[PDB]
Order: C-alpha cells, then sequence, then structure tokens
C-alpha cells in the first residue's frame, strides 16, 4: 500500500485546476471527438484521437484515428488520418488507435520509442457499425508504421485482433468486449516479459453478477503473442455498471501513477471523472482518496469530464480529458497546473 503522505504528495505533483478549454472540437452535430494520446517528436507535440461520425448511438459508421500536431500543446491542427475504415477486414468498422511504447518518465521526454525499428499502436478494433460495442463487440488489435510519425499516413495493421473476447485463454472480466489498451516497454520485466498491456473490458463479477469495464494486464515478449496476467482484473470498483478504464501510467521516481477515468461511480454525485491510482508493484493498486482530479464543471464538460492523457513539460502539467456536455457534444480539453489562458475553441450551436 502506497503511504496516505505519498498519495498527497501525488495528488500535489499532478494536480490541474484550471481549465484552459477544448484542444480539439467537432465542427458539426455529427462527429465526437475523444482518446487523446499526446507525445513529442523533436520539438513538435502530436496528439492521435478518435472521431466517430455520427450524433447517436446508431448514425455513425465507427472510429477513425486521426492526428492533430502542436507547438505550445494548447493549439492544435488536425492533419488528417492515421487509422482508417479498413474495408474487407476484421475492423473494417471500428478503428480506435492508441500509440504503444511511450516513454513513461513523468515530466520526461514524452517520446514514443520504437522496437525492431518500428513505432507501434494498439486499438479498439471490430466490424459492428455505430457507436463502440451497440452492434458488434470491439476486440485488440495491433499496428505499426516504419514512418514519420508526425505525418497523417496510414499505420499497418494485422488481419486478426492480438487479443479477442473469444480466445481459449479470455477471462471472465473482459467476455462482453474489450475496449481501450496501452502497451508499455518495462525495462525491469517486472511481471516476466517487456511488454506490458493495461486495458479495459467488460465482464461479469463471477460472485456477484454485477456487470461494469474493469482494468486488466496482458504480457508479450514480441508484440504477436499475448497472455493474460493470472490475478487479473488488477483495478476495479465493484457497483452496477461502474466503468473503470482507460489506465495511462507514468513512473514518478520509484512509484507508477495511473492516471484513470470512472463513471457510474455511486459515491459521486457527477457521472464521469479522471482521478488517479499508485502501485510499486504494477498489480496492486492503492485509490486517490481526495478530490477527484478533473469533473464536470464547466458549460463544456457539464456530463462527462472524462480520460486522461497528462504531460508535464516545462513546469506545467497539461491534462488532457474528454469532455461531454448534456446536449452529447464531445470533444477533447485540457486542464493545466497554473492559468495557460483561455482556449478560442467552441462546440458547434447545439441541436434543439
Amino acid at each position: 500500500k502506497v503511504t496516505q503522505e505519498r498519495m498527497e504528495q501525488i495528488y500535489e505533483e499532478v494536480k490541474t485546476p484550471y481549465k484552459y478549454g477544448l484542444a480539439v472540437a467537432p465542427t458539426d452535430n455529427y462527429h465526437k471527438i475523444d482518446c487523446p494520446t499526446v507525445f513529442r517528436q523533436g520539438d513538435k507535440w502530436l496528439m492521435t484521437y478518435v472521431v466517430y461520425n455520427g450524433k447517436t448511438g446508431t448514425d455513425g459508421r465507427g472510429y477513425e484515428t486521426w492526428i492533430a500536431e502542436s507547438d505550445n500543446l494548447l493549439d492544435w491542427r488536425t492533419l488528417g488520418r492515421v487509422l482508417s475504415y479498413r474495408d474487407g477486414k476484421w475492423d473494417c468498422n471500428q478503428r480506435g488507435g492508441f500509440p504503444a511504447l511511450p516513454d513513461m518518465e513523468w515530466g520526461g521526454s514524452y517520446e514514443l520509442q520504437t522496437y525492431k525499428g518500428r513505432h507501434w499502436m494498439t486499438y479498439i478494433g471490430g466490424e459492428g457499425t455505430g457507436y463502440e460495442a451497440v452492434k458488434a463487440p470491439l476486440f485488440v488489435g495491433l499496428a505499426s508504421t516504419k514512418g514519420d510519425i508526425s505525418t497523417a499516413h496510414e499505420w499497418e495493421s494485422l488481419d486478426k485482433p492480438i487479443l479477442s473476447i473469444h480466445d481459449k485463454d479470455a477471462q471472465w472480466w473482459e467476455k462482453l468486449t474489450q475496449y481501450k489498451s496501452t502497451v508499455y516497454w518495462d525495462k525491469d520485466k517486472t511481471l516476466g516479459a517487456p511488454f506490458v498491456m493495461f486495458y479495459n473490458a467488460g465482464g461479469r463479477h463471477p460472485e456477484t453478477d454485477l456487470k461494469g469495464e474493469r482494468v486488466g494486464i496482458a504480457l508479450s515478449k514480441d508484440m504477436k503473442t499475448w497472455k493474460r496476467y493470472p490475478g487479473n482484473p488488477v483495478f476495479a470498483h465493484e457497483a452496477d455498471g461502474t466503468i473503470t478504464g482507460d489506465a495511462h501510467i507514468q513512473k514518478m521516481g520509484d512509484v507508477y501513477v495511473m492516471f484513470y477515468f470512472s463513471a457510474f461511480e455511486p459515491s459521486r454525485k457527477y457521472k464521469a471523472f479522471n482521478t488517479f491510482a499508485a502501485s510499486y508493484d504494477l498489480v496492486n493498486w492503492t485509490d486517490w482518496h481526495g478530490a477527484d482530479l478533473i469533473i464536470p464543471s464547466k458549460n463544456y464538460d457539464e456530463l462527462f469530464a472524462h480520460k486522461s492523457y497528462v504531460i508535464k513539460h516545462d513546469g506545467v502539467v497539461y491534462h488532457f480529458y474528454c469532455a461531454v456536455n448534456n446536449a452529447e457534444q464531445r470533444g477533447i480539453a485540457i486542464a493545466t497546473s497554473k492559468p495557460m489562458g483561455r482556449s478560442a475553441v467552441r462546440f458547434p450551436k447545439p441541436e434543439t
């Protein structure tokens, strides 16, 4: 267990009280933008994000992954797609990606690392249309590129998922569908493998029959072949329909900090939010006992303020998150550790 004192120090280190506002927003009501991953190459900042091209649960085709660039972490310009609808394949309708092998050092380079001369990415893949898993389940895919990661070009992908709910070795907590994943390079082989995947998935608890989304680990020596951690899930909050997910891990000294979101948690009077946990061993997680890091509080995030990517750079913490309002407009916003101005980006006028 991480001490209360150390948990309080981590909170003071990572907090972002000051909402800059939207970073990336849809220009109409029939697109939704989510799932930031921020990284650096040279002195350019890059963000991958997913786009759903519908207003409702069923009108859109599904996820594509786009990339945007920035010089200052605040002002962003969209470049184009990096994972597009892939006709004739298992993932033809859902392609929502999450770059892999980030430098995990808190306040470090924020670069993506190479393996076998390539950059890597995992993704939400599936053949159902609509929003996420409404028509069909979602599985974990693997992508990679030998290209320049600062360019909107198509990354290459496998013709089978790397993990799926139908696998012989699939566990109870992931039987319904898989959701976000992120693969880390663990130099220390803390869990007996160099590649450690943190992912969230839906299932039913074998004792209580409660449905929810929970976080677990998968392990690999080559990016291609994966085994589940036998002790999965490693982080969950047990209530009816509660979501725990989008685990985002950075190493701060001798401790790992997991930024995560939760939704439909009974102990909160807002519907979705970000907080953190910490661990020395990647498996046993101590939950923060204080105020949540990001909560609904502005027009633009009044329903959900949730999902994390966190950059500490030049003495300032930038917490990227997905903002959803009561009209269910969806985009990516930023909060910071000191005021950094105000975004000029707005959502479109909502539909009546």
